């Protein structure tokens, strides 16, 4: 009864390569190049305002790159005969990516000032003492080294812990444990990399605030899941990646405060005296970062995207792309010092304020694909099935109000001082994903028609072949 | 001994790539009787430990490791995708022996 | 986890250490119509499926756990002495 | 000439910024350590600048610091709970690694090796203009004192 | 019917997911890369 | 679609385009360099 079975409903997502089609063109364009300074900890800003005198920045926080491409469909070429503007229309192809990278490499750190900790429990001689009020100590300790790369035509999707409704039987006393969500969202600048302390949000969990090093402690750190991704049907999602991380172990400590839940006695054999109180069961690793290597930096080298897992070669829809690039190679923090007297020969610390200032380098350069679009039956579907959004900003050029008209905007004459409504000339809206704020770029003045003059692209000559291009 | 991990990589991981059987050491190949198929996987790479607070009493401000009660809870994710062959069988006395 | 008088479990106890197994059932093909069926008889034959291949999806951020006890038989660290140890007592066991 | 790598502090005039002097070993502490930024040079139209390089370098975690001194910005309290005692003191914020050189070995070594330049990445193809050609070369390996 | 049935462990059923096309699948679509032989409709 | 439409000669060229190469070839080197001073300051 079950699964014995006829039934196929599905048309079928396709590989975009079927109905595209690939042009002789090609073009490029680049930023002049983009940093960003800041601290690291935390965000500088005027003590009574809430407005902020200096961002937060580290190489720590994540950053989104959104780009936007003027509509080809508006362009003019040479050739531009080659297709007709009316039963067609024009998309561009990403070919080729690169993420330059300035910096002189090197480490950053980070660390608490009141650290949740009992002792060493890599060696101790004798049982420890017992648990006071405050321990928290001034620690620091390195992050896991990571380098990733994200490609495509909708926001990275990633994911975390997070704490959610607990099913309601049992009334939850104050300091009970809280039930743990696994909870996808849109990747948002500025947030964290895992730490090797896991994906989640530490101030709902973490009541404490001092169980990790500041510059986590109030974000959500959140991490891409592949699978979620890749797995979509288009993969517009990303069409392409790579990731490089590595972490090992340093130092052993103790969470220190009452226990939540005490060990099963049978576990082990009560002891007496010293013996008697059993030491914090916690323990939490020190995760460190090893030695970085010129050979295993990602970046500052061209890469070539012909095939993909999704059935999206390259294409990207309404003349959106995005790029995130995540690094802690070049996490150095710059220390620096003022003096607020410059007279005494004798040092003294209190003559020196300190601050903390960091370095952000990023650059690109994109190769493009020009591809053109013939309309027909199951085509307008398909995409208008895929999504129909995308088709807006076309003309289509259907139809308009086939879908529907507004039935009338009533505009009515009055000064308004008439007892008459309010009305106020609406619709700037174009973003959906307004809400998420992250880092811009426009490039839509920058295409060339010629890669010659650029470093990047006469190596799409070098691996293509030839020269100028029209020489077989 | 005290025994110690080491620096793990992303290299070195076993999963998210596919895999392909063409030969199997036994005789048996792919066959999967009684409709009956077999996974076992154990990694540590993953072994990660959240930790947690919880607060009994939100009110001082003056710390107090008496304030807090500890808990560890431990995430773990898996994943199954399977290619899959059809095969027929004949019969005579033989086989069916 | 447990209730403290109860034998039934609170929470069951999970790390990534424990083993995993996976056990996957597949439904009788022979039952499983096909778009076109004909291509063989049931009465002489049956039909099994084969295993071609195979993957496993992983999506924690990598990162390494961790283990200890608060008891642990010790008697000091063998890997450098400047002088011969003491006298055993009783429960000299260590939180390690 | 003379002018010094960056030792993992990043390139900068520690004289202008540093006022304390003592933040650095002495070697790098007057000068101004600078770092070549591929960057801006592939950007020449011509290449001139370089048509050609290569480069090896690492490095990894030793020691962990902090600045002592008067606190420069305070941490916003909300980002901690306040102590008290002892604890009622925030011990210095500013933390610093100690960058530390790793093992080396006769096989990095970039030197007394031939290398072959035909293709570049400018327009200039190994083209010396004004009888002028230029080598910049720096190493750590021998650094022996 | 299980004989192991003493034996507990970690159980999923599969048997209301199988699908007749790799080409829906992230995964499928390698294995026809990797023999090749791309089949699909027209459009 | 702004700076597109006009495009006049421009065109940095490859060197290997007016450059030609000979037959001839040569070869000079130093003897060696040596230099010698302290490592912290002068």
């Amino acid at each position: 009864a079950t699964v014995y079975l006829p039934p196929v409903p599905v048309s079928k997502v396709v590989s975009t390569d079927e109905y595209v089609a690939r042009t002789n063109i090609y073009y490029h364009a680049g930023t002049s190049r983009l940093l960003a300074v800041g601290h690291p900890y935390f965000p500088i800003k005027k003590p009574n305002n809430n407005k902020i005198l200096v961002p937060k920045v580290s190489g720590l926080q994540y950053r989104v790159f959104r780009i936007h491409l003027p509509d080809p469909n508006k362009f003019g070429f040479p050739d531009t005969s080659f297709y007709n503007p009316d039963t067609q229309r024009l998309v561009w192809a990403c070919v080729g990516v690169e993420v330059g990278r300035g910096q002189p490499l090197g480490v950053g750190i980070s660390g608490h000032p009141l650290l949740n900790k009992l002792d060493d429990t890599e060696n101790a001689s004798a049982y420890a003492a017992n648990a006071g009020v405050d321990n928290r100590e001034c620690i620091s300790m390195d992050y896991k080294q990571t380098q990733l790369c994200l490609i495509g035509c909708k926001p990275p999707i990633g994911e975390h812990w997070g704490k959610g409704s607990p099913c309601t039987n049992v009334a939850v006393n104050p300091g009970d444990c809280p039930p743990l969500e696994l909870i996808n969202t849109v990747i948002q600048d500025g947030d964290m990399v895992d730490t090797g302390f896991g994906a989640m949000d530490f101030t709902t969990l973490q009541a404490n605030k001092s169980e990790v090093p500041l510059d986590i402690c109030t974000s959500i750190c959140k991490y891409p899941d592949y699978i979620k991704m890749v797995s979509e049907p288009y993969g517009d999602s990303l069409f392409f990646y790579l990731r490089r991380e590595q972490m090992f172990v340093r130092h052993l400590f103790n969470r220190a405060g009452a226990v939540g839940e005490n060990v099963p006695d049978d576990l082990y054999i009560k002891g007496s005296g010293s013996t008697a109180n059993l030491a914090s069961s916690n323990y939490f690793p020190t995760p460190s970062g090893s030695m970085v290597t010129s050979d295993a930096q990602i970046f500052n080298k061209p890469y070539w995207l012909q095939r993909a897992q999704g059935h999206n070669n390259g294409i990207c829809w309404g003349n959106q792309l995005f790029v995130t690039v995540v690094d802690t190679t070049r996490s150095t923090n710059m220390s620096l010092c003022a003096a607020i007297s410059t007279s005494e020969t004798t040092y003294k610390n209190t003559n020196f304020k300190e601050y903390l200032r960091h370095g952000e380098e990023y650059d690109l350069q994109f190769i493009f694909q020009l591809c053109k679009i013939t309309l027909t039956a199951d085509v307008m579907t398909y995409i208008h099935s895929m999504n129909s959004t995308i088709l807006e900003d076309w003309n289509f050029g259907l139809q308009p109000p086939p879908g529907g008209t507004l039935e009338d905007t009533y505009r009515f004459v009055t000064s308004q001082a008439i007892a008459c409504q309010k009305h106020t000339p609406p619709a700037p809206k174009e973003d959906p994903l307004k809400k998420y704020t992250f880092w811009e770029v426009n490039l839509k003045e920058k295409f060339s028609a010629d890669l010659d003059q650029f470093p990047l692209g006469r190596k799409f000559l070098l691996q293509a072949g030839l020269k100028a291009k029209p020489k077989f």
